[PDB]
């Protein structure tokens, strides 16, 4: 019964993500300590490729970087689902996102870029999706990703 | 009585901050802080003073170390304002400042980000005493939201 | 009793494995670490060797990947020294390295910060084994204190 409830809750979360246009795809993607889930920096992977590359303010505009952040967030959710054995309803609260945005020094709208991730997360999870955050401008990122985002998530354990 | 003691402890914290030259300010799908167990995660704070970003541009180009240190202090005061909010008015319910991440907008020749973040660290340790002493990272960023010179987030263990 | 000997043994093994990789452990209002519950937060460590910053400048300009990888190893060695201090001499009391944040001083064309931080990740996993496997971020910085090429912080369950 209550496992059907949690299955249902997970279905609703993943369905809301599909309504936004996304399906879920020596260091590890995540670790757990107590009831905190540490997710490694995720890149904007889509179909096994970095979807958005280069510097925001040079190679990529805010709208494209927002999609990058959305993809990072989708990849975070993918890892959380795997961490929780298929059940995104075992998320109690997204505690923190760290949003790293590859930026030229004149680009100062990293907060708008990371809004791509924050809005998607809050939209699919509701109130438990609302999180603390940092949004910062980086010189560059692995594989020339435009955005990398890590997460700390409080989970039902 | 315990409540009076805690109000007193908070008055002392905020009074120390005034002696340093600062009053606490009053200051979406992201929030200024979250709490998990007895850990308070405070979002990255910018050098806000009177609702304005007080120090902007790149350290080593637009701003020098002294100005950047003031920026770090302001970030720290904004952190303290969020913690006060989180603890319903009571900065005495801080058990330990666990970590600050100090992000300093830097030209690549600028390599004194530790000195910049010392602005925040010194202010926090002064106002809070031993419980203010924290782990830290200090790093140079290409740029920051609103062209802030410094942004600083925090994790604080609370009562 | 011998439970204490057992932990002493495990720490010997960890430090010995580190020496096999060619490193020994080295010996303010901010501190090198704090503890909350069973979580140890270690401050950003620089590539310190014999009291000096061993590797300086921007990866892709002043230093190549192999040199940066050695910086990242030194950062990890310094993380382990702090952890050893935090645990009163006992690296065996590490339960899990939860997270490393790897900050690499980078020119904007340099995009192999994952390979740089692999220096630290591989060393940590080697000397600690399974408990050394950690979550991670690897990012490119404009510059770092003292012109370090790499700075790394850590959260460790103890």
């Amino acid at each position: 019964t209550e496992n059907l409830y949690f299955q249902g809750m997970s279905d609703v979360i993943e369905g809301r993500l599909k309504e936004l246009g996304f399906t879920l795809p020596n260091y590890v993607p995540f670790t757990i300590s107590g009831n905190l889930l540490y997710v490694s920096g995720q890149l904007p992977m889509e179909s096994g490729k970095i979807a958005v590359t280069g510097l925001v303010g040079r190679d990529v505009d805010v709208a494209s970087a927002q999609r990058a952040a959305e993809l990072c967030a989708v990849n975070i959710l993918a890892q959380v689902k795997a961490a929780l054995n298929g059940d995104l309803s075992k998320i109690r609260r997204v505690i923190k996102l760290n949003g790293f945005v590859a930026s030229v020094p004149e680009f100062v709208e990293q907060h708008l870029v990371i809004n791509g991730a924050s809005n998607l997360i809050a939209t699919v999870l509701g109130e438990p999706g609302r999180h603390a955050r940092a949004a910062v401008g980086m010189a560059s990122l692995p594989f020339n990703a435009s955005v990398e985002i890590d997460a700390i998530v409080e989970i039902d354990v």
